[PDB]
Parts: C-alpha cells; sequence; structure tokens
C-alpha cells in the first residue's frame, strides 16, 4: 500500500538524480528511454484493451514507469560503486535492461489490481522468458517497499520460468546450454557472442528449486528408505546438465517425477506413479496438467507414463540401469542451503 501511494503522488518521468546518472555516461541515454516508454506505451496500451473490454490501460502503464524509473534509479545507485564508467553506460542504453525493468515494474502493477496473469507481459512486450528472469531479484533487491505478497508474485513469477518458460523452444537458453558475481546489471551485460554467468546462476537456483521439491516429495514418499533421496536426487540432477533436450517445451516437476519412479523402478521398491502423482497435487501451486498433459513429440501430448516408458526411458536407459549394477555412479552434490 505504501509504494503504490508512493507512486500515485510520484513523477511520469525520471527524477533528477536519475537524470544525474544519465549525465554520467558518454552516450546519454536518456534519448533512448524516453522514445523506449512511448513506443511501448503504444503496444502496451493496444494489447491492454485488446483483452479487456484508453483510459485504464494508459493509467496502468504510467504507474509502471514511475515504478520502472524508482528502482533504475535505486538500482542505479548500487551500480555506480561496481560498473566502470563503461559498463555503466552499456548498460543505460541496453535495451533488454530496460524491457525487463519495465516489463517488472508493469507486472507489479498489473498483479496488484488483478486471465491476464504472468506470462502476459513478456508475450506483449515480446520478452523472452530467461532474459526476464534476469531481472526479477535485483528488482526485488532495489524496491524496499514490495509487500510480501506481491513479493511472492515476483518470487512465483521468478519460478515459474524456472520450471518451464525458460525451457520453451527458441528460448535463448538453449542456445546458452549449446556453447558450454550476479545483479541483473552483470547479467545484461554479458555479449551475445560466444563463460555465461546467466546460465550459471540459472543452473544454480533451478538445482536448489528442483531439489527442494524432490525433498519434499521424497520424505513423504520415501521415508522407508531415507537411502533413495540422494540417489533420485542423482539421477535428476544427472538428468538436468545432461540430457537437458528432455526439459524442452516441458516441466522440471515432469522431470523429478519421473526421476523417482526410475530409481524406486530399478531399486524393485513398489511405488507407482499415481501413488506419487496424486502427492504432487499437494505441492503449493501444483496442477493436474502437469502430469496429465506431458509432450511425447511434434506437438503429441498424453500421461506423465507414456512420456516415461517412450520417451524419458528410451533416452536414459543406459545411465538409469547402472544405478542397480555392482558399479553405480557417483552421487551427486546436495545444493548449497
Amino acid at each position: 500500500q505504501q509504494l503504490m501511494m508512493i507512486l500515485n503522488s510520484a513523477s511520469d518521468q525520471p527524477s533528477e538524480n536519475l537524470i544525474s546518472y544519465f549525465n554520467n555516461c558518454t552516450v546519454n541515454p536518456k534519448e533512448s528511454i524516453l522514445k523506449r516508454v512511448k513506443d511501448i506505451g503504444y503496444i502496451f496500451k493496444e494489447k491492454f484493451a485488446k483483452a479487456v473490454g484508453v483510459e485504464i490501460g494508459s493509467q496502468r502503464y504510467k504507474l509502471g514507469v514511475r515504478l520502472y524509473y524508482r528502482v533504475m534509479e535505486s538500482m542505479l545507485k548500487s551500480e555506480e560503486e561496481r560498473l566502470s564508467i563503461q559498463n555503466f553506460s552499456k548498460l543505460l542504453n541496453d535495451n533488454i535492461f530496460h524491457m525487463s525493468l519495465l516489463a517488472c515494474a508493469l507486472e507489479v502493477v498489473m498483479a496488484t489490481y488483478s486471465d491476464l496473469s504472468f506470462p502476459w507481459i513478456l508475450n506483449v512486450l515480446n520478452l523472452k522468458a530467461f532474459d526476464f528472469y534476469k531481472v526479477i531479484e535485483s528488482f526485488i533487491k532495489a524496491e524496499g517497499n514490495l509487500t510480501r505478497e506481491m513479493i511472492k508474485h515476483l518470487e512465483r513469477c521468478k519460478h515459474r520460468i524456472m520450471e518451464s518458460l525458460a525451457w520453451l523452444s527458441d528460448s535463448p537458453l538453449f542456445d546458452l546450454i549449446k556453447q558450454s558475481n550476479h545483479t541483473a546489471a552483470d547479467m545484461y551485460l554479458e555479449p551475445v557472442r560466444a563463460k555465461s554467468t546467466s546460465l550459471s546462476l540459472f543452473y544454480k537456483k533451478v538445482y536448489r528449486l528442483a531439489y527442494l521439491r524432490l525433498n519434499t516429495l521424497c520424505e513423504r514418499l520415501l521415508s522407508e528408505h531415507p537411502e533413495l533421496e540422494h540417489i533420485i536426487w542423482t539421477l535428476f540432477q544427472h538428468t538436468l546438465q545432461n540430457e537437458y533436450e528432455l526439459m524442452r517445451d516441458r516441466h522440471l516437476d515432469q522431470i523429478m517425477m519421473c526421476s523417482m519412479y526410475g530409481i524406486c523402478k530399478v531399486k524393485n521398491i513398489d511405488l507407482k506413479f499415481k501413488i506419487i502423482v496424486t502427492a504432487y497435487k499437494d505441492l503449493p501451486h501444483a496442477v493436474q496438467e502437469t502430469f496429465k498433459r506431458v509432450l511425447i513429440k511434434e506437438e503429441e501430448y498424453d500421461s506423465i507414463i507414456v512420456f516415461y516408458n517412450s520417451v524419458f526411458m528410451q533416452r536414459l536407459k543406459t545411465n538409469i540401469l547402472q544405478y542397480a549394477s555392482t558399479r553405480p555412479p557417483t552421487l551427486a552434490p546436495i545444493p548449497h542451503i
């Protein structure tokens, strides 16, 4: 609420201190920013009215712009001490950065006055999910006045990217994988020419997420053999690392479910899919469609079992059978607290 009243009384264009920073740039970007704001405003108002039968669409967008500008300033204030004069100015003239900061401010506004739910704004601004991921944490950390529910929303936005949206085809994440600290500005200053801080942070966070979800379902379902959780994590984590094609257009929680059934299957452990798959519904934001509609190949979808036997097993039979031999694979590290 407080932030929402700083914005209503605030201004639709940059503070003077924010312009101080524009005056610290070699290529004064301010011209480019104002143009970006207006051209985006045009596309935003269209797609806005296009879905809800302007007046509201214009006012949503201006609050975002006030939030966009407030956070940029705060963000630039940390980045003074971190970036060279050259990197500072490259940031302020970087399209994908500014697109992502504004898209994140706008999502805040949209979801406060809340389907139009995320990722609508990323389809509005044609902004790749993986690009947007780079801004979220630094955004939360640059706006001390986000409410709890709202932080929860950005984090939910963040987690859906980690679990699916970054794994969509044509998503740049796959281009970054093939070639194989951590502020939003660091990740946007990455070039598009051939190690990626962006990929390293994403995979690191994904592993902590993916494991914590594994841990929950393993304690409920594998308390009879607490020995299986670390083995299942090994299959899961090996799969995310070296068989990353399996995640393409699929869901992190789908790979988690196959791994637990797979490991229990080669351990001759009686734990059927539906026994765990019913337990997955009891995860916080879980959906039934996650195990009811699973991609096989060329746009053909089916249950998770059809995915298990017809795609998952076909691709991992060589790895999975090592876990029951006299020379099982070495166990993968647990992601750090």
